[PDB]
């Protein structure tokens, strides 16, 4: 039971994602919406900035028995593999698929070649999630994308998928005979209650 402080724009992805593991880890927050855009953590005197610096600080701060742990030991069986599918989806330009990278007119001609690099790279990422989430099925007699327990890939893969129909792909892109593994942990996370919320 900390008293820390969230400064951030209450519908970008970065605040999602921050927001959740907030949830996750049961911590006390005063949230301030600053909008009228990258988030800040003040934690006494600690001030964090970026969702990923905050999400690491969270982490590391806080190692109270009460708090769950959104990611294993360091030295542990699997922690090489969270830490990579926690990179992989976190490193999706989720702001760029509307309007690529150059918005001036004169350079339609190589943003569309951008659109296109960008777009063939969430195929494989989403195509390379959907056998992970396969194969943790053959293993159950129920576990998320990287083991049994929540963790940070599943808080990038939530709000990434939550993000995506936002966007309008869901519906190519999963479900109606498409990748049913990942229609399967959206409409799990849907449920989950800390995800609710936010």
């Amino acid at each position: 039971e900390v008293h820390l402080i969230l400064y951030h724009w209450t519908h970008s992805f970065s605040s999602q994602k921050v927001r959740l593991v907030i949830a996750e880890k049961a911590l006390k927050c005063e949230e301030h919406d600053v909008s009228l855009e990258v988030p800040v953590l003040v934690h006494g005197e600690n001030i964090i900035c970026e969702a990923t610096q905050i999400i690491d600080y969270l982490e590391q701060t806080f190692l109270d028995e009460r708090t769950p742990r959104l990611m294993p030991d360091e030295g542990s069986m699997y922690y090489p593999r969270v830490q990579h599918y926690r990179e992989l989806l976190d490193s999706l330009p989720m702001d760029a698929y509307t309007h690529g990278c150059i918005l001036h007119p004169e350079g339609t001609g190589d943003n569309v070649k951008y659109l296109k690099k960008i777009l063939d790279e969430l195929e494989k990422v989403l195509d390379q999630v959907e056998t992970e989430l396969q194969r943790r099925n053959e293993e159950t007699p129920q576990p998320w994308l990287c083991g049994e327990s929540f963790t940070l890939a599943d808080v990038s893969l939530a709000v990434t998928l939550h993000r995506l129909k936002f966007l309008g792909f869901a519906r190519r892109n999963w479900g109606h005979g498409k990748r049913p593994n990942l229609e399967t942990y959206y409409e799990r996370v849907l449920k989950r209650k800390t995800f609710n919320k936010v």
